[PDB]
């Protein structure tokens, strides 16, 4: 089902301060390791008027090391799959909300994701294109009817210094039903790795791994 070393295709849509745009990505990763890369391409709408910082958290949740005595409710849900809802709330009122399909052909994910963002103030350094990507962060998850509720209080470096802070409400739902986790968390590290001048190709890394509280 999950082997050592798994890929997967991500194509995003959607719309931020008005501006559409659709992105196809091809990644790779070690899923029991909690390490992976992607290489997208905006293949619509570039070049995007916008911080690419925005949409990188869209583009993989099976790639997080578990624990042998955590349940893994991602990798469990497949082949079946599981969707996502998120929001992200900024501290100035900025909001883009995220719906995200997750499903599985052999050794390839499949993550079809929208995303919708308004009130990004127009010389603010999301629209002006000054930020330099997130803190390390830790999301704490837990359990309620069958489904798990994420919830980050992620930070955005700025050009200059100091951060634009967002939370982060996250909603994991597999289309079957799996065994339960309890309280846990997941700690992460994201970071662009490569883009050419105008962000219509970029390169991600991420690694997750998920711990007890």
């Amino acid at each position: 089902v999950i082997a050592k070393q798994m890929t997967y295709k991500v194509y995003m849509s959607g719309t931020v301060n008005g501006h559409y745009f659709e992105v196809e990505g091809d990644g790779k990763g070690k899923p029991y390791e909690g390490e992976q890369t992607v290489k997208l391409t905006v293949t619509k709408g570039g070049p995007l008027p916008f911080a690419w910082d925005i949409l990188s958290p869209q583009l993989s949740i099976p790639f997080t090391k578990y624990p042998e005595d955590i349940p893994d409710y991602f990798k469990q849900s497949f082949p079946e799959g599981y969707t996502w809802e998120r929001s992200m709330n900024f501290e100035d009122g900025a909001v883009c909300t995220v719906s995200n399909d997750s499903s599985i052909q052999g050794n390839c994910f499949i993550y079809n994701v929208k995303i919708s963002g308004e009130n990004f103030p127009p010389n603010g350094p999301v629209m002006q294109k000054k930020t330099q990507g997130w803190e390390p962060s830790t999301e704490r998850l837990f359990a309620r009817d069958g489904m798990l509720i994420g919830n980050d209080y992620m930070a955005l470096k700025l050009e200059g210094g100091g951060h634009y802070l967002c939370e982060f409400k996250s909603t994991y739902k597999a289309k079957k039903p799996v065994r339960m986790p309890g309280r846990h968390e997941i700690d992460r590290k994201l970071d662009v790795t490569s883009h050419n001048r105008d962000y219509t190709s970029v390169e991600q890394c991420e690694i997750a791994i998920a711990r007890h509280s």
